[PDB]
């Protein structure tokens, strides 16, 4: 009886294996335009993403993760609200059923249909697994998606998911290029927060895009083909895989922008 998305295994279940679900930098959380502080010392975002080295997809059983080689400074984010240099390890989206919802940031409460989250761990703990301990150990860019035009640079992730259907299954997926999958604009608001799956550390700090990125219906209908179970289980489809607004608490969001 592991977490999940479902209404005995959800978001509202999380706490009883994981009691930090009820802490105080939990995340997401609503975005309040109106309430978020223009920060005239916030420096632009800076994305190296130039030599960044795709190697595998993943189908985890809760969402598709695209696997970076870590190994060395390639894909860096820097710069922003951030101190010292953070490298990109994954990235993952988190989607709805329905075009009305799927994010997991929302901004006056508005839903958009995904929202795309590019993981990246502080280089000075060395690995991720010591960077997740400590309360500056890892920078996640969310990116909010919104049905319209095409991305072309989704299409090459949208073709291989056929390959990936069911939890566990994996497939090679190099020479994929994140900058695709970026908008024109770098404005964002920024706070800290935490993992919005489990094991929901506190570690993370949150820098979320202001503009969204446009994707196709027939782009998201293919996320929502994917399966949450395992190949020759029953079907359940990999749909809703966000966890709501968090309180805010003793936090401030900060904006990059006037
Ligand atoms: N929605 S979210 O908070 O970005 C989920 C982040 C999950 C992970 B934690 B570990 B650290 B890196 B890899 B693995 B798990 B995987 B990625 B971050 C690693
Ligand atoms: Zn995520």
């Amino acid at each position: 009886h592991h977490w999940g998305y479902g209404k005995h295994n959800g978001p509202e279940h999380w706490h009883k294996d994981f009691p930090i679900a009820k802490g105080e930098r939990q995340s997401p959380v609503d975005i309040d335009t109106h309430t978020a502080k223009y920060d005239p010392s916030l420096k632009p975002l800076s994305v190296s993403y130039d030599q960044a080295t795709s190697l595998r997809i993943l189908n985890n059983g809760h969402a598709f993760n695209v696997e970076f080689d870590d190994s060395q400074d390639k894909a860096v984010l820097k710069g922003g609200p951030l101190d010292g240099t953070y490298r990109l390890i994954q990235f993952h989206f988190h989607w709805g059923s329905l075009d009305g919802q799927g994010s997991e940031h929302t901004v006056d409460k508005k839903k958009y249909a995904a929202e795309l989250h590019l993981v990246h761990w502080n280089t000075k703990y060395g690995d991720f697994g010591k960077a997740v301990q400590q309360p500056d150990g890892l920078a996640v860019l969310g990116i909010f998606l919104k049905v319209g035009s095409a991305k072309p640079g989704l299409q090459k992730v949208v073709d291989v998911l056929d390959s990936i259907k069911t939890k566990g299954k994996s497939a090679d997926f190099t020479n994929f290029d994140p900058r695709g999958l970026l908008p024109e604009s770098l404005d964002y608001w920024t706070y800290p927060g935490s993992l919005t799956t489990p094991p929901l550390l506190e570690c993370v700090t949150w820098i979320v895009l202001k503009e969204p990125i446009s994707v196709s219906s027939e782009q998201v209908l293919k996320f929502r083909k994917l399966n949450f179970n395992g190949e020759g289980e029953p079907e359940e489809l990999m749909v809703d895989n966000w966890r709501p607004a968090q309180p805010l608490k003793n936090r401030q969001i900060k904006a990059s922008f006037k």
